[PDB]
This record gives C-alpha cells, sequence and structure tokens, in this order.
C-alpha cells in the first residue's frame, strides 16, 4: 500500500545506539524529566526503556509522518475507520463529556448515548431500591450476567477491581463458558425467586450464550412452572428484538448495542450494566469520566507528550527491532487480577492481523502476545525468566500508591518490591559483584568460582512503571483508556484494521460440523473429517 | 561444554521438509496411529504437529544421543542433579508407590515420606472430625493457607480443579500477596475462634509470608488477648524450628520441607496439606497415585512411546527452528482456571536460564513464555491472534471427555469447540474458498473481492490435544506430572539446571534497600538510588 512503513531499515540503526540504562542515568541528570509524563494523578515513567533523545525523536518523527493525526480525528468524528465492516469506531462516544455535535449515520450520538444511560440508571435504581420484584413478589438479591468475551471480561474485571466500592447489596455473578460448570457455579448459590439474569448477546446467536440462556430459562421455569415468570427475571442487551421477545423478555428491558461499539470495547455501554449493579450508577459515571479524561488527553496532546502514543511507539519499536514476540504486564495490586485477561482480548483480538487495510499480506510482524501476572506473586512464579532467561520481553508495571486499608507496612512493602523489580531489570548483577559477595558469605575461591556464573543477572532490561494515586472508579477508567488508545496507535502505525475479527468465524463453522458428526457417524460431516478429529470424537464416545 | 547440542544446524533441515498438515492426513491413513499415544485413560494426540516420520525419527535420535537416559535414572535415584545447590531432585519420591530402596544423604526416603504423610493425615482427620478445638473450645470451620509461589499456586490450583470432590465441610482460603487485600479477603469471612491457619515458609524468612503471618497473628491476638491461643490456631510447614516455636506454634505441628523438594514441585509434599483439608486425605492419595502412574511411564518407557519426551522434543524443536518465543496452553474446562498460572511457575522458573551446567553463557534460546486461557472463553479473547496473527505459537489443548454434571448438551458443545479450534488451526480457509462463500452470501463480485483477503486464515498451524476421560484427583495428578517431566526433558536437552532459581535473589536485596530509602531520605540507600526509583518513591510520598 502507499502507507508509511513503520518497521523499516531505519529502526535497526536506532538499536545500534547500544543504550546502556545504568550509563544513561549516571550521565544524564534530566533522564527522568525527559522520559516521564503526568496525566492528572497518573504518573507515567518510561525512563527505564532502551531509548535516548535520538531514538525517541526518531520514533516520534515516524508518528508525525504517519496517518495518525488524521486517524485520531476520524475515530472521534465517526468516520468508518473499521473499513472491512464499514463501521464507525465510537467507544469514545460512550463516555463523552464534551457534548460537541456528533451525528453519525443519521443518529444523534450524544442523544442516543445519554438516553440509553438513563434507561440503565433507572433499571439499576428500580432493582436496588426494591421496586423491581420477582414473579413471586420478592426483592432481588443476586444478578447473573450471561455472556462471553466482550460480553463478560470487562464487566468481570471491573467488578473485581472496584470491589471496595460495592454498595448495592446485590451479589453479581458471571456465567460465560459453555462448560456447564460456569452456569452451575452461579445456580448453586442463587434462588430463582430473587435473581435477575442479564443475557448479553448482540444477535442472540452466540453459541455459548444461547445454551447458557436456555439452560437458565429451564432452571427458572422448573421452579415457577409458569412462562410468565421470565419477564420478572430476565433482561437482555441485544439488537435481535424478535428473539428477545420470543424468549419472554419485555422489550422495555431490551437494551441497546450499537454496531460502532466493538465487543472488546463495550464495558462502557449498556453491556457494563453489571458493573453498575455492583458499584451503583454514580460510580459507573466516575469510571466513564476517567476514561473521558484520557480521551481528551489523547485527542488534544502533541505526540511528544501523549501517553498512549509513547506507549505504542515503545511497544512497536521493541517488537520491530528486537524481534520480540510478547509483552509482560505486571499489576502490583490484587484487585487487578483480571486486568491482564481483559487486555489480552483488547490487544490481541485487535492487532493479531496478517493483512493491511488494502488486504495485502504484510511483511512485518504485527500484534504480539500479551501476558503477565499480579505482583508480588509473579516474582515467585515467572520473574526468574524475566531476570535470567534469554528472551527479550518489554515489561509494564502498574503500581497503586495508596490502597483501601490501613496495613501501611504491607502497602509500603508492595511498592518497594514493584520498584525493586524494575531496578533489578535495569541493573542486574555482574560476575565480579557476585563473586565478591560469595567470598564475603564464607565460600572459598573454588566454590565461589563454580557458583558465581549461575548468579549473574545480565540487566539492561527495559520497563515502564505506571503509577496511579489510588485504584478508584475514575482512575481505573483512565487506565483502561490508556491501553485502548495504545492499541489504536499501534494498529494505525502497522496499517491494519484493529476493529474487525474475521479469524474467529472458521472455528464457529467447524464446530457446527463437528457437533453434527458427533451425533451421526453416517453424516457427510463425519465422513469429511480429518482422522485426528474423528479419533478424538471416538475416544469421547467410547469412554 | 561437552554436552550434545540440541539446537544445531541439522534441526533447520528438518523444517525444510515443508510439512503440510492437510496433505499429510490426506496421504497417510496411519497418521493418527503413528502420532498418538495412550497412558491409561489419557490420550495424547500429537498428529496435528508439523512433523512426519523423518522429523520425529531425527528428534528421537537427538534424545537417544543425549544424556537423557542417564539423567532420568539419576533423578529417581537421588543423585545431586541440582548441581548449583548440590541437591537431589526428589519430588518423584513424594508420590512413590514402588517401595524400592532409596537411601539419600543418610535418610531412608521411603520411611521419611511415609511417616510425614501419616502426620498430615492425622492432622487433617483430627481437624475434620472436630477433635481439634480452637482456644475457646470450638470446632474448626475454615482453613487459611499463608504462602506465596511454590507455597500457594499448586494447592490453590488443585483445590479449584477438584472442587466437585470437596468433602470435609471446611472452607479453604489462600493468602499470598504482601498486598494486604489478599489477607483481608480471608479475614473478612473467617472467625478467629473457628479458623486454623497454615504458615508455609521453608525458612520463615520469605518477606510476604512473614508480613502476612505477623498480621494474621495480630488479628488472632486482638480477639483472644492471650498469646497461648496461637497454638490452637496455627501450624507451620517449615525447617526453621526456632522461629516457628518463637511464633507460638507447637513443634508437633511443624511439618517437614526437604531440600530435595523444589517449591515449584512441592504440592505433593506437606505443602499440599490444604488440598487434603478440602478433598480429604483419601483423595490426596489418589492425586499422588496419578502422578506415580506417569512417573512409572516416564522412567520405564522407550523414548518413541514416552509422552513427556515427545512433548519436550516438539516444544524444543519449535522454539529452536521456528524461533518461537511462547507456547499457548488452552484447558477446555473451567476447573482448570489456575492450571496455566501454575505451569508458568513450573516451566518458566525452571527453564528461564542463560547459562549451562558448566556456567557458560549458551548461544541458543532456552525456556520460552508459557501463557494461555480456558476454552471456550479464549476463543472470544485471543484465538483471533492464534488464527490470523503472524506469530508462530505452538498450542496444547486439554480436553476432558466427561464432566461432573448432566448438562450433556453443554459438554458436547465444549468438546466440539475444542476439536473445531485445532481443526481450524490445521486447515484455515483460502481466498478462493472465502470469495466463493461471499458470493453465495449475496455480495457482488466487487464487494467479495474487497473483503475476501481479510477473511483468509492461513492454517497449517500446529497443535497437540491431550484428552482425559474425566478430571479426577488421579487424572489431575497424572496431567501435572506429564508437564513436570516435559520440563525436565527440555532442561536436559538444553544442558541447563532446571532446579535452581538464582535470578530472584537480586530483587529481594534491592527491595530491602528501597524500603530503607522510603523510610529515610538521608540514608546511603536513598543517596545511591537511580533517579527513576527515587522519583517513584517521591510520587508515592507526596500523594
Ligand atoms: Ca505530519
Ligand atoms: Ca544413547
Amino acid at each position: 500500500s502507499n502507507a508509511m512503513l513503520f518497521c523499516d531499515d531505519s529502526k535497526k540503526y536506532l538499536k545500534e545506539q547500544n543504550i546502556n540504562l545504568k550509563n544513561e542515568f549516571d550521565k544524564d541528570d534530566k533522564r527522568v524529566e525527559k522520559f516521564s509524563l503526568k496525566h492528572q494523578n497518573i504518573y507515567f515513567d518510561y525512563s527505564k526503556n532502551l531509548i535516548n533523545d535520538y531514538i525517541l525523536k526518531s520514533l516520534l518523527e515516524s508518528a508525525e509522518k504517519s496517518s495518525l493525526k488524521d486517524k485520531i480525528k476520524q475515530m472521534f468524528n465517526g468516520a468508518k475507520i473499521n473499513s472491512t465492516e464499514h463501521r464507525a469506531v465510537l467507544h469514545t462516544a460512550l463516555r463523552d463529556l464534551s457534548s460537541t455535535p456528533l451525528i453519525v449515520d443519521g443518529q444523534d450520538i450524544r442523544q442516543e448515548v445519554t438516553k440509553e444511560k438513563q434507561r440503565v440508571k433507572e433499571l439499576v435504581e428500580k432493582v436496588v431500591s426494591g421496586r423491581w420484584r420477582g414473579f413471586s413478589g420478592k426483592k432481588i438479591t443476586d444478578i447473573v450476567n450471561i455472556g462471553i468475551g466482550g460480553s463478560d471480561l470487562g464487566p468481570k474485571m471491573v467488578v473485581r477491581a472496584l470491589q471496595p466500592y460495592h454498595c448495592t447489596d446485590l451479589k453479581v455473578h458471571f456465567v460465560s463458558n459453555v462448560d456447564a460448570d460456569s452456569l452451575l457455579q452461579a445456580l448453586h448459590v442463587v434462588d430463582p425467586e430473587t435473581t435477575l439474569l442479564i443475557i448479553a448477546s448482540k444477535s442472540f446467536s452466540t453459541e455459548e450464550t444461547l445454551l447458557n440462556s436456555i439452560s437458565a430459562r429451564e432452571w427458572l421455569l422448573d421452579h415457577y412452572e409458569d412462562e410468565k415468570a421470565v419477564a420478572n427475571h430476565f433482561v437482555a442487551i441485544s439488537s435481535k428484538l424478535d428473539k428477545v421477545k420470543e424468549f419472554g423478555i419485555d422489550l422495555e428491558h431490551c437494551y441497546k448495542m450499537w454496531d460502532w461499539v466493538g465487543g472488546r470495547y463495550s464495558l462502557w455501554s449498556s453491556i457494563g450494566m453489571s458493573i453498575a449493579f455492583a458499584i451503583g450508577y454514580d460510580n459507573f459515571e466516575k469510571l466513564l469520566a476517567g476514561a473521558y479524561s484520557v480521551d481528551k488527553h489523547f485527542k488534544e496532546t502533541e505526540f511528544s507528550k501523549n501517553i498512549p502514543v509513547i506507549m505504542a511507539l515503545l511497544a512497536s519499536y521493541y517488537s520491530c527491532t528486537y524481534n520480540s514476540q510478547s509483552q509482560a504486564l505486571l499489576p502490583y495490586d490484587e484487585r487487578l487480577c483480571y486486568f491482564v485477561d481483559y487486555l489480552q482480548q483488547a490487544d490481541m483480538e485487535s492487532n493479531g492481523k496478517s493483512v493491511n487495510i488494502a488486504g495485502e499480506t504484510v511483511n512485518y510482524q504485527t500484534g504480539v502476545v500479551l501476558w503477565g501476572g499480579v505482583g508480588t506473586n509473579g516474582q515467585h512464579a515467572f520473574h526468574q525468566l524475566l531476570h535470567q532467561g534469554n528472551i527479550f520481553i518489554p515489561v509494564d508495571f502498574i503500581a497503586i500508591a495508596t490502597s483501601h486499608h490501613n496495613y501501611d507496612n504491607h502497602q509500603q512493602a508492595l511498592l518497594a518490591n514493584c520498584f525493586a523489580q524494575s531496578q533489578a531489570l535495569m541493573f542486574g548483577q555482574s560476575y565480579d559483584m557476585v563473586y565478591n559477595e560469595l567470598l564475603k558469605s564464607g565460600l572459598n575461591e573454588t566454590q565461589a568460582k563454580e557458583l558465581a556464573a549461575h548468579k549473574v543477572i545480565p540487566g539492561n532490561r527495559p520497563s515502564t512503571t505506571i503509577l496511579l494515586d489510588e485504584l478508584s472508579p475514575y482512575s481505573l477508567g483512565a487506565l483502561i483508556a490508556l491501553y485502548e488508545h495504545k492499541i489504536f496507535v499501534q494498529g494505525v502505525l502497522w496499517d491494519i484494521n484493529s476493529y474487525d475479527q474475521w479469524g474467529v468465524e472458521l472455528g464457529k463453522k467447524l464446530g457446527k460440523n463437528i457437533l453434527k458428526a458427533m451425533n451421526d457417524d453416517s453424516s457427510d460431516e463425519y465422513q469429511n473429517l480429518d482422522d485426528s478429529t474423528r479419533q478424538l470424537i471416538a475416544k469421547v464416545k467410547n469412554k
């Protein structure tokens, strides 16, 4: 295509600068000032990355020469930047506070977002206040969200992350996998007379959600033995109005899903109602507002001071020039235990693409594996490989300055460990240092010589630390939005469509064919199987 | 060193075979028979890997030429194969059923394993039966395990994985992170008078566990106001007898940790007592027995029919010849939700090493990133990248033929999806196939031509499927042991020490120094900081 090539020959010459982090911090008393940014109460420290002024300048020039400035405007204005589906990409509009005019494919987006939020707010208030009653007349005590992917991970992550803010006296449960263990974990602990279930399914056709929904309905009706009970116990987030009505849900309680909201960008929409059912609508608004803060930052700030742009440039630089194939994300807070899982979908489902916008196969690597784990626990699981393995892996740390309790010694130790692990990545420890330490420990020269090489830690390994003041609805919204925009920037620089997901279609089709084969070994489906699939089906049956 | 080089020039010539999976299954009606194995009720299907007879033969010859045969014997016989620490590696002995003579560094390992298991069995029986009373005289209802890493992940994973088998009427809770949110999640839901806490800490010196232990003790004593209450409410798994006694624990209730049991191989030892507290000791014995079954398989079976050897060869072949830097593990069962987290420690902390046994820096890649996620959920998160990204990633699927409920339609759909995803990886879908499908869907030629390239799925991507009959204590033990031995084989072929973890020491040291600096900005520690660490500490304080 005619697009600027990001991963070009010039990028390799940047890495020949041979950056040594210890030397840079020693020589440059402005290093932190140069390579850190603030947005409100988020501090973004990228100074332990393998950059200097020349490398950063070069990368920023690539951003400036690219289509990025135009693409940011196009996203926010509702241009159809999801070019394979001919759709706008307007998750930003879900959290807008600017109130500027936005008319897209005939709809006043401001009015439609606002009116839908009012419907959800009113639902949550009616349920929490006890005005909503189940079919036997009882107040609701439990909410069960039924959805998968986009319709599960964001709500589940946010509900956990904001646990200190739970305030509705409702318990919220998440059913997702078609594996019935998921449904059963909820059903074992809820009462049909006091439970409200949410079916989150755009087309009412996602297989797992359909089976879970039907099985939930059967459970409810086994209790009540009256079809009319569905209306008091189920709501839907769907566009498939006929199937929602056929299930027995009142269309007053069918909530909107717009085509310009990708599933993996949908927690901000009515899909997030389970968040509001846990933390109340006021806190859901604060979540939205935090994201807006970052949207305004991203939209308005010159690239050299723009956090998501810097995040994207660093990531793409590493995966281009060091040929790295993964990135580690290390949240140093228990509350963020589903954060990595959530961003795996946002990042990998967006940028795991092999063709550009024009449909040409690209000759450079695109999205890499995102993985990681909560700290300090990861220090005792996989940090060994981060320190002494021989895989190049960029590392992001998320630190939270203050927690939600008064165990101040624990919080101090948590932070000290976070900072110590980035410092260890930067400095390492050399043979001479180790050898001298072993002698001082009481080993003799022979013993110290035999052991020291095994303790050497190469160091000079990069990291970024993102420090939040606290983990509140607002700050979490800001955090998630930073990564949403990082992912957007990377897709623009790689000239891919971050907003489609055609790769998942084949497995859905093959799954239907295999289900048919499992039920009828005379079928064309069974006959056409590869023999691996055929013998796996046989092993299952002859159990 | 003089060791055989696994990642040599020959390995590249194997990949020039240009294996095409579809063509192989079409041409070779023995493909599944050749490239599958059974161990009891586990079926191991590696036939969708990028191999043929010649490649597999070549790889097996490398195993046969290596030190592997000798090293397997040395492991089981108690030779000090952890050569940097001068230790035996005898997690196998923890689950032995052979009863053969084993005398290692003066101890009769058979007697010591058996006598310790009897102590744990008796503890669990005394607590579950109600004979154990808290300091106010009440029966125990809750167990809180306090540990991190090796002293947390295995027990936590197993307790969840075997949830259908819980039978003691005790609720078991896991406290690990120094982040006090971990401790608080347990303390919020337990009563000091009815809780028994386990301190799992080899030296009673692991920082997080020490802070958690002290804070738990303070909670207990805030209630009772009598130091004597500790003895009725705490047990320890530790070798540091003086510190255990000083804490107030009876040495009758200090359980053994042998130096030949690595933390990441320790769930089989007394460290696993929390498993027994959930599922009973009889089920813990079944877990052990399943692992023994695989130990006997591994120890006795020729390499061409040896599941862990084949697993190891395939993995190391890919990361050598395709230069892949990660592996995906996809368990198609909700119960296995912590399985990936557990194996990340077993694999990465073992094989993330940069020097060989002789201490020389190796010129080949060693352990890679292990990641993944439960199916079918991952299909809606990251499988897009597995199908259409441009990263080479080997894939393992774990399938369970029968579950623990009678929602047979759900179980069938779960399996059909599992098999469909490996079939999709193998076959993909070409431009012509897609284009014709789009025309049949009602698109015109222009529209179909514009879209088709975006739907192409390259295919020819490898996978292994491991099918268990059911997920029972025994089968789970077998499953974990298969991966333990895979990891061992890979470390032998790479001539590294899989059983040390020197890389984690530096961060512990730096963490102590940073704690001092956070408490005193006049200290040498604060003065010596890099300015990134210094400014992060400042941002925390001026919050
Ligand atoms: Ca420009
Ligand atoms: Ca031989």
